[PDB]
């Protein structure tokens, strides 16, 4: 479907505490990674994707394929174990993370040369937008 190829930098970053507050991170820890900034650096050949985050908060990476459930470490937020799976809904990549929390994952999709992620959690949702850079 779509093409997800590319190095895209935060423009945006809405209800990030929300979510945050939602998978126990302390409020301190929250303080300090509202404000920062973030880059998505992303390798994707077909269904096989490679994600990179880059901040001076947290550095992680995402590796899946399409419809192949994986163990996952949540390093970048609360390092939680979590039970992955991420399948397309038409050009958009829906995940869900399967473990402690309820209702978690987070959705991703391109509008032009914009990248939008919603992250959810419980009853909370972070909608954060990247622009391609190049």
């Amino acid at each position: 479907p779509a093409d997800f190829n590319g190095t895209w930098e935060m423009l945006s970053n809405d209800n990030f505490e929300d979510v945050m507050k939602a998978l126990d991170i302390d409020f301190a820890t929250r303080k300090i990674a509202v404000h920062l900034k973030q880059t998505k650096v992303i390798v994707q050949n077909g269904d096989k994707f490679e994600t990179k985050t880059l901040s001076t908060f947290r550095n992680y990476e995402v590796n899946f394929v399409i419809g192949e459930e994986f163990d996952e470490q949540t390093k970048g937020l609360d390092n939680r174990t979590v039970k992955t799976l991420v399948k397309w809904d038409g050009d958009k990549l829906v995940c869900v993370q399967k473990g402690e929390k309820e209702n978690r994952g987070w959705k991703q999709w391109i509008e032009g040369d914009l990248l939008h992620l919603e992250i959810h959690c419980q009853d909370k949702v972070c909608h954060q937008v990247f622009k391609k850079k190049n």
